[PDB]
């Protein structure tokens, strides 16, 4: 049921899994930050995109839709990381 | 132009800034050039992004694109800086 929670598509669904977040609510109470960086351990390929479907997925809402604050925080972590 | 699947809102607005303004117009040039015209304005945009465009030209959800192509995304990407 990942599949629900907006922005998650069916290979970002993929690695959360591998990285150990089934369920919604395990994803809920990590947030996207920590669920990027386990995903990432697994494939360094990983990358903004899935940043925010993480975060949109947390808020109940599409990324584009993100507040801009909040996204510019998670540019800066994304591109803080590599 | 998000009339063809796999392309959100900043997809979009990123393929008009790079001079690609049409679904045909996507389709001349194939993915592979159209992410790399976006590239160059943004060094960092995302390999998602360069599945999501074939997934496009081709007309499916990438996720659904043969492992073979992905492959050679993948490496196309890599080989991108």
């Amino acid at each position: 049921n990942l599949s629900e929670l907006p922005n998650i598509g069916k290979v970002l669904e993929q690695d959360l899994i591998k990285a150990g977040i089934k369920t919604p609510v395990e994803l809920k109470d990590v947030g996207s930050k920590e669920a990027f960086l386990r995903i990432w351990e697994n494939d360094s390929s990983v990358c903004m995109s899935e940043l925010y479907a993480l975060e949109g997925a947390v808020q109940g809402i599409r990324w584009h839709g993100l507040d801009e604050a909040k996204k510019i925080e998670l540019k800066k972590f994304h591109q803080s990381l590599e």
